[PDB]
């Protein structure tokens, strides 16, 4: 049968305006091109002059001249060596070759999480092979992730953890040990030595991009040696039992270097193993008492917990992150498991950190609690300014939007619509702990992913998170990228809500900033499924404007009138429903 295989570029792609040919590879040799127009879709005129080239299976066409911002089809007639006639097109859209120009200070931040839990294992070993070595990796792609509009990397935990080369990085064995000593087994930790991961931070900073550690700061494994520990009789599991603890951490590798502390049973509140009886349970230590947390009795969660009350072990802890940001070079942190730790101490540490230096140290809290009242509640419990928060309630509404949900309610979703706390949100689609494999948590954003993005890229509170796994394992890279450039170019200016969202549509407008030409967007995102386009009536905020829509989906222009308002569009799909119409000049 006559069919198409591919073509470069495929259907749907953005491209250069610097673009040469196009290549349409058929499945059969193709012995005749009867037919073929590049047509100027906005226009309805065909390009003249346009030349082909065929070569057995493969037509090559060439000679044409693309206009930046322009929606092109392709439309072809082929005969093949079989007599077979095939009628077929490709859509294509191309790039802007003069974007806004938005003050160095102004432009807008994102955060790519640049791991996921996978990574070197399994099949993703032998299909991105490249990942074998992800510090190396980040230096190596730092100059492509500037261009993507990217402005900070939060980096998977670097120190040394109990799996050794195996550890994602969250079981703490030593945060002193950033691949640099033989310990667990290796001197890399998962992710490369330090010198790599000095190298990257050097490279990334290169081009402009900040780096955040992962400071796992609730617990301790991987322990030097056991110890016989008498539990209090206020312990919910033993209680006024010994049992044998495995709390003994002195770093031989390391020798010592950099801190001298050395943790035993006295720096930890409790554990939930005995290795006497090979019974898990909650022991917390005599004497010991659980740290102060948002939710009553939430200090415990695995491993050896840390005591958080103990001077000493603030002493080193505060020391560490001092280190790490005016030492080290890194720019902020994201604070694992930040509802299981003293608030007292996440205050106290966060405060002694961003007073060691002039950098305006970042701080994110992962605090996972889903509803928004709750979430304000722990931010105003811990009490201290820097902190933000990833956006849990947010994501509960993409989770919503799987099999559908009351589109209209995102006006209201999330912390970054909650009045006060908007710009503590750092908002999120999927990560690590949601989108896994195996053992996942939660259920993935496995349907309307991209309008979850789309949602929170071109928003003007909080701070924006792109996974990985979403961005390169999962190949929504050429889709993304769009959504970059509209963040990275248009979403700026104040932010209006619109009046006619509904059940299956939700809109949304940034004006732009009144001294910069060209910036400004607004957004249609649906979760309909009827295949239809659907148009809304919006206040655009910019009279008499031609916009485009930068994802490519709905080949046509808008014009507004003289009271900004315009008829934007987009395509009632999973797949396609969303899109940014953004000035064409
Ligand atoms: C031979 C050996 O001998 C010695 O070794 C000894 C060791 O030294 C000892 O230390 C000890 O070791 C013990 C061992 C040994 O195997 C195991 C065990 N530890 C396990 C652990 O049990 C296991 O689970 C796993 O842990 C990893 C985890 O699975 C991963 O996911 C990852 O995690 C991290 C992380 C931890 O750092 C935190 C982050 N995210 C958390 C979040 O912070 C947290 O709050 C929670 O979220 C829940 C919400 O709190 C909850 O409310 C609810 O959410 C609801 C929401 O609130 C509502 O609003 C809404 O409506 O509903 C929501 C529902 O979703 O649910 C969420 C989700 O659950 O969890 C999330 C995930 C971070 O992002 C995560 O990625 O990493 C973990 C660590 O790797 O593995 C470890 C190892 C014991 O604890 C440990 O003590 O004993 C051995 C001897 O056996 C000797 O030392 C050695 O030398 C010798 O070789
Ligand atoms: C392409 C696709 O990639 C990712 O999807 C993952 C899921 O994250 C992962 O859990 C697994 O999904 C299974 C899921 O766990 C299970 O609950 C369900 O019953 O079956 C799923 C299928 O195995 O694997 C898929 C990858 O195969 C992203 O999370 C998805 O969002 C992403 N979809 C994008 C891409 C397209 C394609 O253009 C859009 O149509 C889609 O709406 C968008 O969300
Ligand atoms: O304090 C360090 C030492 O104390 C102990 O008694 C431990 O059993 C031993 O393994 C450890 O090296
Ligand atoms: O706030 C968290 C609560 O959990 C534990 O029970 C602590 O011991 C108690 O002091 C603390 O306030
Ligand atoms: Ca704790
Ligand atoms: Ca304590
Ligand atoms: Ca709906
Ligand atoms: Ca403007
Ligand atoms: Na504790």
């Amino acid at each position: 049968s006559l069919f198409l295989i591919e073509s470069e570029p495929s259907t749907g792609a953005s491209v250069s305006k610097n673009l040469t040919e196009i290549i349409l590879i058929f499945s059969n040799d193709i012995n005749k091109v009867s037919q073929l127009a590049l047509t100027d879709l906005i226009t309805d005129s065909d390009i003249q002059g346009i030349d082909y080239n065929i070569e057995g299976n493969k037509v090559i066409i060439n000679n044409f001249s693309l206009e930046p911002t322009c929606n092109y089809r392709l439309s072809y007639e082929v005969i093949d060596i079989y007599d077979n006639h095939l009628q077929g097109y490709i859509e294509f859209l191309v790039n802007q070759s003069n974007y806004p120009q938005i003050p160095d200070q102004e432009v807008n931040h994102t955060i790519l999480q640049a791991f996921y839990w996978e990574m070197n294992t399994g099949e993703y070993a032998t299909e991105h092979p490249e990942e074998a070595n992800l510090w190396n990796l980040l230096a190596e792609r730092a100059p492509e992730l500037a261009e993507a509009g990217f402005t900070a990397v939060w980096l998977p935990p670097a120190n040394k953890g109990m799996a050794g080369i195996h550890d994602v990085g969250y079981g703490t064995y030593d945060l002193w040990d950033l691949g640099e000593f033989d310990q667990k087994g290796t001197v890399r930790t998962k992710y490369g030595t330090k010198g790599e991961l000095e190298n990257a931070i050097d490279a990334l900073h290169n081009n402009d991009i900040k780096v955040y550690f992962d400071a796992v700061l609730n617990h301790r494994m991987g322990a030097d040696y056991a110890e016989t520990v008498l539990l209090d009789e206020n312990s919910r599991d033993k209680p006024g039992q010994y049992i044998k603890a495995w709390t003994g951490f002195n770093f031989p590798g390391r020798n010592g270097e950099y801190s001298n502390f050395t943790w035993n049973g006295q720096c930890f509140d409790g554990t939930d193993w005995d290795d006497y009886s090979k019974e898990s349970g909650k022991y917390l230590f005599d004497e010991k008492s659980w740290d102060w947390t948002y939710n009553w009795d939430e200090d415990y969660l695995m491993g050896a917990d840390v005591d958080y009350e103990n001077e000493a072990v603030q002493n080193d802890v505060i020391d560490w992150g001092q280190w790490i940001i005016n030492n080290i070079d890194f720019d902020g942190f994201r604070l694992d498991a930040v509802k299981h730790i003293d608030y007292r101490f996440i205050d106290k540490w966060m405060s002694a950190v961003q007073n060691s230096s002039n950098r305006d140290v970042f701080f994110v809290g992962e605090a996972w609690v889903e509803d928004v009242d709750d979430l304000k509640g722990f931010l105003d419990t811990v009490g201290n300014p820097d902190l933000r928060v990833f956006d849990f309630p947010l994501r509960s509404f993409f989770v919503d939007m799987l099999n559908g949900a009351y589109m209209a309610d995102l006006r209201n979703a999330g912390l970054v619509n909650s009045p006060g706390y908007e710009n503590r949100a750092v908002t999120f689609v999927d990560n690590h702990d949601t989108d896994r494999d195996e053992g996942s948590y939660t259920v993935s954003i496995y349907s309307r992913k991209y309008q979850a993005y789309a949602y929170i890229l071109t928003r003007a509170e909080g701070v924006p998170t792109v996974y990985w796994k979403d961005y390169y394992i999962w190949e929504m890279k050429e889709g993304l990228d769009k959504l970059l450039t509209a963040r990275r170019y248009y979403a700026y200016g104040p932010g209006y809500e619109v009046d006619n969202n509904d059940a299956d549509i939700y809109s949304y407008v940034r004006s732009g900033f009144p001294d910069v030409a060209g910036d400004g967007l607004v957004l249609m995102i649906s979760d309909g499924t009827s295949g239809n386009v659907a148009g809304k009536w919006i206040n655009s905020r910019q009279p008499d404007t031609e916009f485009y829509d930068l994802t490519g989906h709905i080949k046509e222009h808008v014009t507004t009138d003289s009271e900004g308002y315009g008829n934007f569009k987009v395509i009632k799909s999973e797949d396609k429903g969303w899109s940014i119409w953004v000035p064409v000049e």
